């Protein structure tokens, strides 16, 4: 849905705005050091992600 | 882009919303004391920024 920008859909995703390993290794930074940049919320759905948090 | 007519998503620079030395200083305060203000985020476009982080 980003190859073609027509969708713009982020209603059904496990962990928003994580798209690559670079982003994952910047999100983990935002969660460990209590920075919390917050362009990447954790929606409530996938409980495995919540366990990992 | 402020001068021009079309925005073009600001072309997704190394670090969002840094326009001047004052903005960089504010961003540093945001990113160290763990304020994590969460308006001036950090993408992964350039890995040197991640190294600095």
């Amino acid at each position: 849905k980003g190859i073609t920008e027509k969708s713009g859909l982020e209603s059904a995703v496990c962990v928003t705005n994580v798209r690559s390993f670079t982003s994952a290794f910047l999100f983990s930074i935002e969660v460990q050091v209590t920075i919390g940049f917050g362009g990447r919320m954790m929606t409530e759905e996938c409980p495995l992600a919540i366990t990992v948090l």
